[PDB]
């Protein structure tokens, strides 16, 4: 059930594949990002600023004029990334602002675009990370941004949150996805414990089209061991 | 057993009461807030800026000079505030920008200053909220903020976080505090279910001065019933 | 407010999604169909027979054993199915026999169990159709099978019926539920007028957890215009 | 203006009287029922079976053999009966089954026979009931069955049901007919209200001979107050 999709983080490794395969199946796919994704039906360009309200208003404004009264089947917020740093760090403040702008800013503008552009029965997927289900001493910024996003699921799953009737919020919780960049930077890493980008496209495919879709509020873990990926509930 | 205290959020309702209880015991108290505290030993002024890196680098420069080589006993992060609104509200991006600046920008800089300026065995307290242990649909922004602080507290409590030996990070999680503004906003409320500011200040002295302090990464729910307040832990 | 639910029709398209969401809500869901449902907490297997009292006594008996002295919060009766044909049709006697078996046999056994097994205050939902509120000249068996279910919903709402005190028998009148088979079967159709199953699962959830439940003997029309689904009262 | 007629249920209280009277007129009258009516020109005897398709294929092929190329002028389907019991009852299933057999099966086979045999401009009359225009809590099987017959009658009045051009299907809906066994089961009732079979043979005869005929799909309530009996439209 799905010929309309919004991918926040459209040019980034996983979002890019979601743009590629939903077009291979003739869905209209649109990419919200800091750059244009030429393979998308359309791209919306996010404005670099320090003002959350200023980037928030320009993005919500231009998805306004692009969709008009067209609702979407799914918004997949897959924007995100990584920066390390413990609390004693040099870089703690540079990385915290990078992380907050990458997951807490993007998941909050997407949530709003959900309450306005999203179908009843539709789907908002949020980008969590399983590291954050506990203390992340070595990456304050990361854990904080993604633990914020897991609390946000619980809230959109809540009575009177703004989510369209029958639509759902599901935070996907990876350990390490498997991108060319990750392979380049973490060379001697067991790539067989990284999830393939395709298993998440496959998963958003079943979920978007009613197939075995998990309750709103759901924090779904994605663990790959030796090539085999597993989806497991986490409870907040 | 303690004498040197930082209060982040020093001119707020709990912040002022901490300067007063402690100043009148002849503790050295410095206040950090966007304005001055004439009843504190010292005042650091927080520069209004949308740049988290602007403000952090500043507070860490000014606190860093005040203290020089003196390790303080306890840093109390009691900055904060409150703003409602679900994902559909029009003022959401503004109300989220406030709640992150008051609760996410301030609890992070205080985690940083604690790795740099805190005594071995000393204490950092962060201000969380019991409401955000669950989903907060009627207040998207506020539960992201406080949800991120409960996660930060788990992080500082762990291996190689940056905290000094024997130093505890503890999050206090109130349901409602008895303030003049709560009275004036929720005028027809049952004020006996509110936690009196004085309970927390009596509690901050007990944990500060060695007597009865809990573990680092403790989330301590603060609940007051018919004037009687008990404290009970939450697990993450 | 509901943990125990019987889904008469547990393997069909809508009743299936009801065993999924409610077991993921850790409710006790017992499927009642012509085949076991492996996701349910229980299965009563309806023995195929041209004798009404044989199907009706083996179901009442197997469900009567399965629960014993326990009462259930709800009996969702979503069994039904469809076949066409006018009064001249050579498939008339086959189709008619199947529709009266799928909707009158199952509605009358679900009634009877509610009087014996529905918790005081509980829900029974019967499966109806918007179509059958007027004449159905192209599907005689169907409009005559649903129309009898609409008249049953009223009799249950009547004084001295057997219905448990405080309980409600509500009927649901859909035009087209969006489902797998309807997209494989009706393929150039406008899906924007088709109800997403996830909206009826959420509604069943409201009505079962006491929230916005309509009165007993209500004919609720479910109608989706442009993706927005609405519930309106029909009067018999 | 009419001389061949089938009387379905033709051996029962109004069924017998339509035979006797249309015969006093010399109309060729055929009686369908589970015993032969020796007063009519030809009697079909319905096989007592559980399979709807077994009985329906047998009654259709016997009426079919008897008439061959002959179109009839009016099928008066006056078969039926009565049984009590609300949804909690012991006898619920037996009587539901009996009432479906008597009033739902018989009426669906009449309708298939009118499309095959009724003349253009001819008449099909179905036995409905005032009681079932609303809920019937004490008699669940009876109101389901008669509620099924009211719907069928709008379906047959509709476009391409298969009814011969100009023909009509009109449901008659009594409160109580004055019958001998009604006098035995109800010995003290005010019979001045019990409609007399006679008034419906008088009326069937007018409708059959085009005199003041209701439109097709009309539902005629028949209410007798104290010696006059009025026919008034009911609506779906
Ligand atoms: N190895 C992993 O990729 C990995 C590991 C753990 C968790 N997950 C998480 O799941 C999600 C999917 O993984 P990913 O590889 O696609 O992340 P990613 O880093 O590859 O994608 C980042 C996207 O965010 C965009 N961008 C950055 N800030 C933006 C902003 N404020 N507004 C609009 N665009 C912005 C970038 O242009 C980019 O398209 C991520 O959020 C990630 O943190 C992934
Ligand atoms: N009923 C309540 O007031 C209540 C209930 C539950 C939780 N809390 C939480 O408990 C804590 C203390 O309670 P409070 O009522 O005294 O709050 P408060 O607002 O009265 O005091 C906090 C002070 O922190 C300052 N602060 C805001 N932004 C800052 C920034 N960017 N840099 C430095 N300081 C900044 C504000 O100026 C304010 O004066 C807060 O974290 C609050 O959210 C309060
Ligand atoms: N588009 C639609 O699917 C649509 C439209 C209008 C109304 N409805 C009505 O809403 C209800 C649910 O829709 P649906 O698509 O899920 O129906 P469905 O046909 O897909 O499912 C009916 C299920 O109940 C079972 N059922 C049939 N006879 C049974 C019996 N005698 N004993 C026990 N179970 C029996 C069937 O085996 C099947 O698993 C149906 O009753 C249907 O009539 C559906
Ligand atoms: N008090 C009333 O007389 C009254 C009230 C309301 C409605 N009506 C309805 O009007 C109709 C005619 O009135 P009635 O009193 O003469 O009913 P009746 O019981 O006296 O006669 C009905 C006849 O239909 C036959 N019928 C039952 N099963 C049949 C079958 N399987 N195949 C063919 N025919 C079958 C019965 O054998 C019987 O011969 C009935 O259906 C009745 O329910 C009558």
């Amino acid at each position: 059930e799905a010929r309309r999709v919004l991918v926040y983080g459209g040019r980034g490794a996983l979002g890019s594949r979601c743009v590629q395969a939903f077009r291979a199946r003739n869905w209209w796919v649109a990419s919200i990002d800091v750059v244009e994704n030429e393979e998308a039906s359309a791209s919306v360009i996010v404005k670099m600023t320090d003002s959350f309200t200023e980037q928030a208003d320009q993005v919500t404004a231009e998805v306004g004029k692009l969709l008009g009264d067209q609702k979407v089947d799914a918004i997949l917020c897959v924007a995100g990334g990584w920066a390390g740093g413990n609390a004693k760090s040099k870089s703690l403040f540079k990385n915290c602002d990078l992380m907050w702008k990458q997951s807490i800013w993007t998941s909050t503008i997407s949530s709003h675009l959900a309450t306005k552009h999203l179908k009843e029965g539709g789907l908002l997927t949020l980008a969590g990370a399983k590291a954050a289900l506990d203390g992340t001493p070595g990456m304050i910024g990361y854990g904080m941004a993604k633990g914020a996003v897991h609390q946000l699921c619980q809230s959109l799953a809540g009575k009177n949150s703004g989510m369209p009737s029958g639509a759902a919020a599901i935070a996907v919780l990876p350990v390490t996805l498997d991108t060319p960049m990750n392979r380049k930077s973490m060379p001697e890493a067991d790539f067989s414990s990284w999830t393939p980008l395709e298993f998440l496209v496959e998963t958003f495919h079943d979920w978007i089209t009613g197939n075995k879709r998990p309750n709103s509020g759901s924090l779904i873990q994605v663990v790959t061991t030796d090539g085999k990926t597993e989806l497991t509930p986490a409870y907040f």
